[PDB]
């Protein structure tokens, strides 16, 4: 996965 962008999928 990616470090950031952890506030969209979940």
């Amino acid at each position: 996965g990616n470090h950031w962008a952890v506030g969209h999928l979940m």
